[PDB]
């Protein structure tokens, strides 16, 4: 998970 990634985010941004």
């Amino acid at each position: 998970i990634q985010i941004g």
